[PDB]
């Protein structure tokens, strides 16, 4: 049956309510930069060594100084439970046994806690929105520390939410028997059941609860709440990646949110050397958006990404069969890039150059 990323999409597709598949799959507006995201990844093309020894193929870096075993891990992807009955536990627990990490995100269908009990030894960060209300979000930054996480992914991008026409014309909310579990009140867990308008109900979820305000005086105060490692997730300009660097954050993780927030921005693997080199190397550099292929991951890292996240693959792969689900899309990703590096010549990743690529 599956045996490429694509196929798992095409299944997911098959089973899925159309609302929640619509969900997952949508980007912003006409939906220009979705599709960039893949086509960019094709416009950079390999250029292979031969002849330097690959018996021995050896995947493993690290993350903010955490040992992984492949330079793929998963993105914060709000909602697992819609895709499969275990949502982001079944996640959590196939990151474990793959030995990658697992981004959590703040619009998670299980608790950070629940999350840290299914996967305790898995390599776990968590996906921070800032709240309005900050005691909110001290106090999940807060857990995140008590529950063994060892990074804050500050999403950036999102002052209000993208505009996604599909949800707007499904009326997308959660099913009646989920909510976003790290949250009390009926409107801070997204609880279908309270009023969310008549447009998508995530984008008046965000309006209300979400600090469209927020400055580089929130990423001060994020920097001083927490002496965790903080990544910034949604730079697309090296002038913001420099600023984050100032502010003492320790990486950056080139994002346009999966094409589901300002439609028409660039294609991430198109932005990533700019940023790359506006850091100067003082931080990690991520990419997500568009990772479907070995090959994607072989010519991110080639233009200087530490790793890269993976966001839609993983909901499919829950849509198919939870954790077995989950763990064969990461198993698929994890030989596609072995056999990439392999035939392009690299024995490890310290040795994936800028001449493997040109555009
Ligand atoms: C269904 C879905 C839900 C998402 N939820 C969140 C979220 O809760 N927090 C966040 O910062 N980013 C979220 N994102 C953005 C992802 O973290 C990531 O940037 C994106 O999925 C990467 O692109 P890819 O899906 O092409 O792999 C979401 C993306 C999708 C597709
Ligand atoms: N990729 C497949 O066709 C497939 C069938 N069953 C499974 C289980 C995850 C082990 N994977
Ligand atoms: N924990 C850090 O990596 C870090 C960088 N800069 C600061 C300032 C004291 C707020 N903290």
């Amino acid at each position: 049956r599956l045996i490429c990323i694509n196929d798992y999409e095409q299944h997911a597709k098959s089973v899925l309510p159309k609302s929640i598949y619509d969900y997952y799959r949508s980007g912003a507006n006409d939906e220009e930069t979705l599709a960039d995201n893949i086509a960019a990844f094709s416009r950079w093309k390999l250029y292979p060594r031969m002849l330097r020894n690959v018996a021995e193929t050896d995947l493993s870096t690290s993350v903010l100084g955490q040992r992984v075993s492949m330079p793929i891990c998963v993105g914060a992807t709000a909602m697992q439970r819609m895709a499969h009955v275990d949502g982001e536990l079944a996640t959590v627990r196939a990151c474990q046994s793959l030995g990658t990490g697992m981004m959590l995100s703040s619009w998670a269908t299980s608790s950070i806690e629940e999350v840290a009990e299914a996967g305790p030894e898995a390599l776990r960060w968590l996906q921070l929105y800032i709240y309005k209300d900050r005691e909110v979000t001290k106090k999940l930054v807060r857990q995140a520390e008590k529950m063994g996480y060892k990074a804050i992914f500050v999403t950036v991008d999102t002052p209000y939410l993208g505009n996604r026409l599909d949800d707007v014309r499904n009326r997308f909310k959660l099913p009646p028997q989920l909510r976003m579990k790290n949250f009390e009140t009926s409107t801070l867990s997204f609880s279908p059941e309270e009023n969310f308008g008549d447009d998508s109900g995530l984008a008046a979820y965000v309006a209300k609860a979400i600090d469209p305000s927020i400055s580089w005086e929130d990423i001060k105060w994020l920097r001083r709440l927490t002496s965790l490692p903080i990544v910034a997730k949604g730079i697309l300009r090296g002038d913001d990646a420099r600023e984050a660097v100032k502010h003492g954050l320790n990486g950056i993780l080139v994002s346009n949110h999966g094409a589901r927030q300002l439609d028409g921005v660039p294609a991430t693997i198109d932005v990533l050397p700019e940023i790359v080199e506006a850091v100067e190397g003082k931080v990690e550099v991520f990419l997500d958006g568009g990772v479907r292929k070995g090959t994607d991951v072989l010519k991110a890292l080639a233009l200087g990404a530490k790793a890269v996240f993976v966001g839609r693959p993983i909901v499919w792969g829950l849509a198919f069969q939870g954790e077995k689900g989950v763990q064969d899309v990461l198993e698929i990703l994890k030989e596609e890039f072995r056999l990439a590096m392999a035939l392009s010549g690299c024995q490890n990743v310290k040795v994936i150059d800028k001449t493997l690529v040109r555009k």
